[PDB]
């Protein structure tokens, strides 16, 4: 029992983390087989960032302009290419600790583990959700660019995020591992800002099921609402619409607890309309939306 | 920027985790050099647990009664001994991935990372605090006994916890790695229950400094209180007393922010007396007490 924000064990990813330096900029890279992946803005000067043409900037670079360090061993770069907003640095040594891996892009609402790194060295691991506005609320300091986000399934690491920048509100933006940004953000200096965000309704419901599984039942009621009438209340409170697919995904948790999804929705409606009246749910005084149905099943 | 409950990278510990079976009971063990550490209750039957004499139960066991699995390789047990509430199983193979390590006992109020494991396989990692009542609010299911808690300093893993049991309130109790329980709990079946708990004041203050460092300033005020008068309010709200040592430990965070500790205490007094009036601090609607001053410095 108990319920915690839980990351995947990070060992398989720690073994892929390297240091990448170009000019005076140092950041993190991901070493898989004979390729190191890092943010392409590693090749930029502070003045390049105002309006960079990365095609031009990369033509002016050579393999020897990239210094790659894997622990103490230096990795010889024998080629380089750009793939959208990431750089691919071919190196002369395949990573002997390359796990089985995939590059997968995730959906707003899904979660992943972040291995925060500095100078190629792992510093900590925590769980994040892709917000509906395609930002993540991470914990990143200067030098963390190139840190990656991932999930593990069986023995296979599914990489889904690499970190590129902090937006003015303190939230974070990055790309998938094919170099394509999540959301309408760019790796250049603009006034770009996070758009308005919404609460991930299906996750809040999943977490309410986690609470019931853990003996937190005070918010339950005998009422049941319809999908339509729930969604009228959701919109008012800046919650995402709930679909029948969401109801189906919550199926197993509904069965394990014996509480129908639309019954839980009536509880969520009441919580939204009245607050918690000084009580807590799974140790929180607000409605948590960064646990997916899978996260709850995996931990309960 | 940003602030998250962050665990240490777990790779060094994952490489030490093994499966230990005795009779029909399977749980987790920690493999360091040629020794595997696990909860001694692995040798018990459900009926032994009602009133076990572990001295008797262990005399009746042989090395071949213990089956130790490290991934696919079976580890031959060549000796066994009891050390308080842990078993030490000598095996014929030193763990080639043994990190630099120490066994340290922690203090209530300090934090550590938990690597939850099942059948010797790591499942997730999360941060915990040792509560003042010597329980931890973990996330543990059947089979998690033997999972360990740890901190990392430089390259050295300091093991501080191994998991033994769940108490009736759903909180968790275990030992240090010398087998000595945290708190007044025993590895036998009784009506034992967690005692009354208190809030870790110095940590709440640390987390308020983290919030200021991250731009959350709405709870600040121009007032300053005395240590004595703060502690009269702390007691009323079930907070631990604040000592001058606590003030000194908060020194660096005070200097980084320019807010004196006793100035912050006046903010905490107000928050305790009035609540948050529907606002949040670092994404929480309640006062968080599971981040130490070190945790804040490390992440900010």
């Amino acid at each position: 029992s108990g319920f915690r924000k839980m990351a995947f064990p990070s060992g398989k990813v720690e073994s892929c983390m390297v240091q990448v330096t170009c000019g005076t900029t140092t950041l993190n890279g991901l070493w898989l087989d004979d390729v190191v992946y890092c943010p392409r803005h590693v090749i930029c000067t502070s003045e390049d960032m105002l309006n960079p043409n990365y095609e031009d900037l990369l033509i002016r670079k050579s393999n020897h302009n990239f210094l790659v360090q894997a622990g103490n061993v230096q990795l010889r770069v024998i080629g380089h290419s750009m793939q959208n907003c990431v750089l691919k640095l071919k190196v002369d040594t395949a990573n002997p600790k390359t796990p089985k891996y995939k590059f997968v892009r995730i959906q707003p609402g899904q979660t992943f583990s972040v291995l925060a790194c500095y100078n190629g060295s792992p510093s900590g691991v925590y769980q994040c959700a892709m917000r509906p506005n395609f930002t993540i609320k991470g914990s990143f300091l200067n030098g963390s660019c190139g840190s990656v986000g991932f999930n593990i399934d069986y023995d296979c690491v599914s990489f889904c995020y690499m970190h590129h920048m902090e937006l003015p509100t303190g939230v974070h933006a990055g790309t998938d591992l094919e170099g394509n940004f999540y959301g309408p953000f760019v790796d250049r200096q603009t006034a770009q800002a996070a758009g308005t965000d919404t609460t991930i309704t299906v996750n809040v419901l999943a977490w309410l099921y986690a609470a019931v599984i853990n003996g937190d039942r005070w918010f339950l009621n005998r009422f049941t609402t319809t999908l339509n009438d729930f969604n009228l209340v959701a919109m008012k409170y800046n919650y995402e619409p709930l679909t029948q697919d969401h109801v189906d995904i919550l199926g197993p948790l509904s069965a394990q607890t014996g509480i129908a999804v639309l019954d839980m929705c009536a509880s969520l409606k009441e919580l939204l309309q009245n607050g918690m009246n000084g009580r807590t749910i799974l140790g929180s005084a607000l409605l948590e939306d960064e646990f997916t149905p899978f996260d709850v099943v995996r931990q309960c």
